[PDB]
């Protein structure tokens, strides 16, 4: 029987499983009044992906395919590949592409194509997914540029940035989009997650993502860093129980901050009360005590 | 019960550049005897010590965080970067690194996106280019210039830079084997990772190859690196003892259940294979790197 | 006509030091064949050109701001310097360093204070180690030491220079200017070294004792020319008509001149003496342009 | 008959009149419900220094004299005022108190330091109680805190201004004189008040954010003049032709004029602004005189 393992890595050495971006801070929050259900940075404790979660770090929120024609005012339909680059089979049972966006908003970032002759271009694009022509479930989405300077029928790939809505409110990180338009309703879903214990909160990574324009705080939270994800695919260690006991601990210090659940759905939970920053040592890590029930009493924060 | 050592199982899609934040998509070897190889991100002992410039964060590599300004005295606007490693605090130069960690390690312009967030919640993003052939490129010294079509940036505020891809008009320009002068002209390079070549005869240096995005142009935007940026994290965190200087790897199909090549993995973090000749290393898309054994430097490996 | 040359009617009470916040405490002049004058604070042409790190306000000498971040006066802290806009230095400028950076070797003492957006303050002593390898204020950082510990990372840090914190005298070293760069690369954009060109002649400096936080020290502290007169030349841009202006100490009681001494073009002064002493001046007395003259003038003795 | 001129600086190029540090920015208010009789940087246009105003910029808020012992801040020390010169201070003198005495309620927060003739030198952190009973400059006398007891009696003692050191914030009223006499007497030889004149007009202030030791002082001092401007119209001396100057402040770089102000012969100004707000100027601006002008001028408003 392998043993379940933690990575050791520091607050700056681990990276957003939603989005391309290292993580900043640790959060917490009452969720009653949200559904808790991303897409991306979905993984089981032995190392079972859901969702849309996927490997590359890079490849959060980014795409590859074909470009055609349908302030960012240039409309362009994108047919989308597998990150692979292999078809995408809209009969696959997940949700969408794998590394698809899962919030409501503006992903801003880089359209470039790169074409058979050896010709190159790149600009600034936008990736609407509240529009009704971001299906990709049904294997397209649409782009906005400010620049005109693309070609048709060229293989196109997209770099995310940050958000790129004008409003704040705009940006949803809470609300799944429709993977198939209004055409359907989502399909295979990974599952929501809510804490399940008196007093107790969920803990989030947060990432602060970069904003192309007005006051959005692009503030991202995931339920588990990527290097997690990759790291529980890799070992695929069974697990014991339903939770498991974590530990923040201090190297320069011998202390422990605080103690955490890690459940098996790939999610923690700690007893806190309100929303709230985790501030923690630059040096501390998270590190695995023992396999515990649900109906452990964690020492509050 | 002495720690064995390993690779995790990743296929060929699953596999990230270690010099640039973007996915693997080739293998490929060249000859290399009249150029010298020496990157400085992506370099990793077997037994799990970064070297050179190379950080964990696969997102960081060719990125940068810092306070722009209006530089002293078509991508017309100059703006000056004071550089501050990644947990904010402002880059001291007394380091014993050649440069902030993630600082690109080629000549060339990396094509990205420069972006700020002020005090009171203003943002604003746009592309922008830094030029690793500037003399006004020192990050060793704390600083770098970029460039931007947009005017639109706030001096004095605190900025982030994306990168994307190559942004070099003339292929010729993009040197990916080239170090930048990380002192500009006024020192020389300092701390960095040793050279890497093969000693052995019959053998070149194998490469993770990625074909960068590029802005315009020719450019191919080819980059090589000499370890996925997974095998970077995974030594760091395994730091498994290296018996000897070179470890045996065998590329297997697990469908065929067979090798298809076998090459040497070295301990200063580099690959060489037993071919002649410019040329990509097809594989399927199912197989995968795994560790054979270690083995004597004079190992002879089967050829191709 | 040609606007004519002119100093401003001041007396020794009167002057403040051009490389220290600080009133000017007597004349002096010394032999200096044996050593290499090249201050950068207080560098000024007679015709209004600033050189060195030379600015115009003078409190801003030997003082900063910036950003402070961690790193018996035992707590070390990393200073992120700005420029008095408020944005970081820039080092790309043909200066020696940021305007008003020390150019001497030893340990500037003063305090650091800090206000935060909260709008809660702190202020306690600092020093600024000027020979430290991590001064290097060309950069745009520099390593202050303190020996309290009550400053907030990750906020704005003023300095005012108070005077000398050397442990012993041989530390200060006046006329040995610090590595503005550290030890990456060496100082430029220098203005010259000065030396009298004439025999007989001995540099006039305008001299100051600087405070002390401890020991021994005497603080001396010499400028070429006051700070008073960086201003005024920096305001009348006068043409220098020739290399040398002649000028005369003059006390107004009696009507009677004292002594005369040699202005010359690159901001400094010469005097025909011989030794080490100080200068006595009555104090109502004062510096009075008397006429252009060619280099080869020979003043009267002392 | 010489004309009357203004240096030509910038914003940046600006010290604060009444502390020895730089001035920050321009702030214009009503003054109906404050007195604005600041005794340090008053002078007049045609160069007639007021008050404890004097020209060294180092030297205002700050003293030389002797200490000994008397009686967080615990130790208290009774300091023997001098001049600013050393000589000694003469309380028959017309003026308030010794020149560049603080002209405002609160306390001075600096360091006061002391070198003895066996060369041996200490400075450490002090206040200066300006509401404090035994605050009596003008009887020559006044009297220090400190957190340090490393300091020697009866010896020269000097002490450099740095900011402001209360607790709460009230405690520092800039437009509140001190009692230089204690309350012995009342205040003498004052500069006279200012105040606008015509309507729709407010004082235009000189301002600066001083350095704070501790609480959440925001540490602003308002000066009528800048220290630059003291120095230049003591020098000139010209003749004021009116009551009035029309001045103007113009932007090099785009020849513009962005407002115009009074210059006033008592050394205030005044603009046709309402409310209490800074007026945000370019970098590179500056005031410039345009010409002498009767009180009945009518300025544009801003």
């Amino acid at each position: 029987t392998k043993p379940f393992t933690l990575p050791i890595l520091t607050i700056s050495e681990m990276s957003n499983s939603r989005f391309p971006v290292p993580i900043d801070s640790l959060h917490t929050s009452p969720t009653e009044n949200i559904v808790v259900q991303c897409q991306n940075g979905r993984v089981t404790l032995d190392g079972e992906l859901m969702g849309t979660t996927q490997l590359l770090p890079s490849q959060i929120c980014a795409f590859r395919g074909t470009l055609t024609r349908s302030l960012f005012n240039y409309y362009w339909h994108i047919q989308l590949d597998n990150l692979n680059g292999t078809p995408y089979d809209p009969a696959e049972d997940i949700p969408a592409p794998l590394g698809t966006p899962d919030f409501r908003g503006k992903v801003f970032g880089v359209a470039s194509q790169r074409n058979p002759d050896s010709t190159t271009r790149a600009h600034e694009a936008k990736v609407d997914t509240t529009s009704g022509r971001f299906t990709p479930k049904l294997g397209s989405l649409e782009i906005t540029t400010e620049s005109d300077d693309f070609d048709p029928n060229q293989p196109t790939k997209f770099t995310p940035v940050g958000v790129g809505v004008d409003n704040e409110a705009e940006f949803q990180q809470w609300s799944l989009p429709n993977y198939s338009g209004q055409f359907t309703h989502n399909m295979n879903l990974a599952p929501a997650v809510a804490p399940n214990f008196p007093g107790e909160q969920l803990l989030f990574f947060r990432s602060q993502l970069p904003s192309s324009g007005g006051r959005s705080n692009g503030v991202l939270d995931c339920l588990v860093p990527q290097e997690w994800v990759q790291h529980f695919y890799q070992e695929s260690a069974p697990a014991q129980t339903q939770v498991a006991l974590v530990r923040y601990v201090n190297p320069d210090t011998g202390r422990v901050l605080f103690e955490a659940k890690l459940h098996k759905l790939g999610f923690m939970t700690i007893a806190k009360n309100g929303d709230s920053p985790i501030t923690v040592p630059p040096n501390g890590y998270f590190r695995f005590e023992s396999w515990v029930n649900p109906f452990y009493t964690l020492a509050p924060m």
